């Protein structure tokens, strides 16, 4: 009767990087990145390989979270254009 809806889904991708520290290979903790849609582990790793060409970047986890932005229909008529 009164409610509308609009869904936004984003996947938070946690990444890590091999780096040289004092002549040893160690793991840099990278800031997590967020993308639009629901990405699997394989999808995210493909994106990371696209974004960081040749870099030793590992996707370590993917976390999808979906938000449902809703507005009363009455609220929408106030701002929408008749078109």
């Amino acid at each position: 009767a009164k409610m509308m809806q609009r869904e936004i889904t984003k996947t938070t991708v946690n990444v890590a990087k091999m780096v040289m520290v004092d002549g040893e290979v160690q793991v840099e903790q990278l800031p997590s990145e967020t993308f639009v849609g629901n990405l699997t582990m394989e999808q995210a790793q493909w994106r990371m390989k696209r974004k960081y060409k040749g870099e030793p970047v590992q996707v370590v986890s993917v976390e999808p979270n979906t938000e449902v932005y809703e507005l009363p229909v009455e609220k929408f008529l106030e701002v929408a254009t008749v078109r």
